[PDB]
């Protein structure tokens, strides 16, 4: 898919659980998958069109405050991914979550 | 499911394992699975109805304490996730845990 | 089980492997497993009658010592769990140590 | 292969998602794996002509600051590596990329 | 069984791998395996006559400085293991291993 | 195999790369593996004569240098190690690097 990708990745799961349902819940956005980083930080990717998903980045970053304890450590958007590098890394659709893909 | 999510997060197991039990104790709540989230952290996780989750969650934030050397490092409530949510993350009732739903 | 459950973690494997000796050689309990924690910290676990896990507690925890290095870092005692605690973490009795069980 | 490899290592995984996308999208390089290496640090590798890798490398460096609280902390191209490297370390081509090794 | 346990934990793998050689090779022990401790810490796991073990430890423990950059972080002997310990932790010996019990 | 074993440890994947490349082209010797340590270091195992053991380290020591932000943490070289721990610790030759024998 073209479509753009964000990830955010935050110290601690409830920030990174706070920051997915917002993102979602804002964006026109597919959360996609997450990665366990290592040293209690955790990775969630999302993917949708590219304002879709400016909109609901925002949203997360603001949600990751809502989370007592949680720190927010970095983030990206990626406007329109090379399929190489949906291919190797882990931010593809899959078929977990094509309903909502559809529902965007 | 709507139901609500509560996560907390711990420095040390004994620590989850005091907040895990407070919680299912005063909350008609289920906890649905654990993290090991690296760095000596582990992540709990219940679902249940809103009201609920947050009286568990309130007597597992207090039974950190009761571990010795535990630390609470973290929690949130979300009173009713989005299934996208619910699909990615380990958060979902699973056959593991249906008797205590 | 409505047995109690002890457990306790230290800095490096040493430590661990001292302490659940000393337990389980000082009350009727049973060592059902550990967890490798990351961070070098290791995660014992015990179950057995109240009384019994109290007095192995208190074993393990002044048997760390005697590990050169080790750090005692974290423990707890749940006199009667749940089972839905129980099941989901990994504190169970299992097959693996059945005899010891049978053995207390 | 003894095309030349490119390895690449940031703090958090939204700066390593750019530096990949910036090289694949700068070079004729293949991306064909990567590396959760621990600590919340990711490695990336590409393969390609050593003058390809050389200028995508330098995109991907650039790139890990357009991701908020990205770090780069450690890169480097081998130009020639030796077979049983490639065998040993995460480094070869894929079958996984090779539609992408072909468009190069 | 209930031979000797000793267990040694360096930080770095190359201490562990110094370690390991110089225990059996001063005592008449067996090293049965090693552990992944995370953070770069590695485990080796020794057994043997307690006596045996304490010779193997004390050139293991010397043998740490031998390694460039290498630390001991901690270790213990254990000198006869209750059968649940050695069940549950990973100290016992194994197929892999029994011809240089045989040996000993 | 009685042949001598050398392993290196950075900070990083990238220096690893560099000193494992280093070591095959300046020394007859044999990567026979590599090891995640956690915490961003990565361990490379080398098999050989010892004198090729010694020269392909030395190399490799050089070598991590040239790899930006890469540290060497730590490095030994066992001339002559025990069959006993050849056989537990990864470091034996295996069936994937036969042909670098």
């Amino acid at each position: 898919s073209l479509d753009a990708v964000g990830s955010l990745e935050t110290k601690g799961f409830p920030g990174v659980l706070a920051a997915a349902d917002a993102m979602v819940k804002t964006g026109r956005v597919t959360l996609v998958g997450y990665i366990r980083a290592g040293s209690a930080r955790f990775t969630i990717i999302i993917r949708g069109d590219v304002s879709e998903v400016k909109t609901a980045m925002d949203a997360g970053i603001h949600a990751v405050d809502k989370a007592y304890g949680a720190a927010l450590e970095t983030w990206v958007i990626i406007p329109r991914p090379h399929e190489n590098v949906e291919c190797v890394l882990p931010i593809a659709y899959n078929e977990n979550v094509e309903r909502f893909r559809e529902s965007t």
